[PDB]
């Protein structure tokens, strides 16, 4: 339930603590792990889901303070995520006596070169500026043994794939990679056959499934949508149960109405801080609580295996967000309930989400059967 679990260095875990960080989130819990394994990871990542400690910690971890050398490279393509990226390297590794350095594109190459007169553990950059230290042979690349691609597919187009594959050639033929992308396009799945070694890959799929989900909804008006839940939630035999609505306050406003009516349940939301979100995906999925209402899922569909009833208090808009709520990557014999709430609005998309699917919203019959959603489980 904690970053102590991960039995890592004492001055790391005090820079993690300090912090504020506490639980990790669902991507942290994974890679980090698979990353001290050695293992090459390829993962599809958002944001907003910490994904930067996901391989910063690993790399905190494996740096040796004692080497005069860059023994990891994070690509990045923007100025702006290689700041936010050295943050976080240097708030974590506060007391892991590792030093950090950015290169990026938009600012005096001079700086950069007589920086690297310095020991540099960390090099943070852009591709173009990178390439050029290299070249130039100011930054020597040869123990770099941990390469990082964040946001890869913004560096893996083909204006920028090239420049990628000729800093892999001033790595250390054996090395570690480390790659998180929205997105993955031809380019970077090509990319990824070519450099990867027998890659960990977190959340590939493409498209989640709704096999096995039973969908239905009830058409209700704005006022009955309270009531409505209530009612499924007195008949339904829930283990645990996840609601959705379309506004962060709508979701504080659903969780105070069910909490005041007596339902036990946490809420989770992209207005809150990351590291708040974690601590609730970790107590939910200890089945500390029943309810989690929320605005989004840190993970890619649901993966908490007690959740057997979905609700979508509010009905999405687009056939992209709806699979992103209702679908799942993994355990395909499961089977859960979806129930849709449509106000009169909703009946446009409700239609057009059913067809760009190809899936069926049957309305909500008077009796529900358990052997849709209930388990042995």
């Amino acid at each position: 339930n904690t970053f102590e679990d991960f039995y890592l260095k004492r001055e790391l875990l005090m820079g993690i603590f300090e912090a504020g960080f506490e639980k990790p989130s669902p991507i942290q819990e994974e890679a980090i792990p698979v990353a001290i394994t050695g293992r090459d990871i390829l993962a599809r990542a958002k944001n907003g889901t910490g994904k930067t400690a996901a391989f910063v910690i690993p790399t905190l971890e494996k740096v040796k303070p004692k080497l005069n050398k860059i023994q990891a490279l994070i690509m990045v393509p923007t100025r702006e995520l290689a700041l936010q990226t050295s943050q976080v390297v240097r708030t974590l590794g506060k007391h892991c006596g590792i030093s950090c350095m950015v290169t990026t594109g938009g600012t005096n190459l001079r700086d950069d070169i007589l920086r690297l007169n310095e020991t540099v553990h960390i090099l943070v950059g852009t591709p173009g500026r990178v390439l050029d230290l290299a070249s130039r042979k100011v930054a020597d690349l040869s123990d770099c043994s941990l390469f990082i691609m964040d946001e890869a597919d913004k560096m893996l187009s083909r204006d920028f794939k090239t420049i990628i594959e000729q800093i892999l050639s001033f790595l250390p033929p054996t090395h570690q990679s480390l790659l998180f992308s929205a997105t993955f396009p031809l380019t970077v799945k090509e990319f990824m056959v070519k450099h990867l070694h027998k890659p960990y890959e977190i959340n590939l799929m493409e498209e989640l499934t709704l096999k096995g989900i039973t969908q239905y909804y009830a058409f209700v008006e704005e006022r009955q949508k309270l009531h409505c839940l209530n009612t499924l939630f007195s008949k339904l035999q829930i283990n645990q149960a996840i609601i959705f609505c379309n506004s962060t306050n709508r979701v504080e406003l659903l969780a105070k109405k069910i909490t005041d009516l007596g339902y036990s349940c946490y809420y989770s939301h992209a207005r809150m801080k990351q590291q708040e979100r974690n601590k609730v995906f970790h107590e939910f999925r200890q089945g500390k609580v029943r309810t989690l209402v929320c605005s989004d899922l840190l993970t890619r569909g649901i993966d908490i295996q007690a959740v057997n009833v979905v609700i979508n208090f509010d009905f999405p808009k687009t056939a992209e967000t709806y699979l992103h709520r209702i679908g799942r990557s993994g355990r395909f014999g499961h089977l859960g309930l979806a129930i849709n709430l449509i106000n009169w609005n909703d009946r446009f998309n409700l239609y057009k989400i059913e067809q760009e699917l190809g899936t069926e919203i049957a309305a909500i019959p008077a009796t529900i059967d358990k052997s849709l959603y209930v388990a042995e489980n």
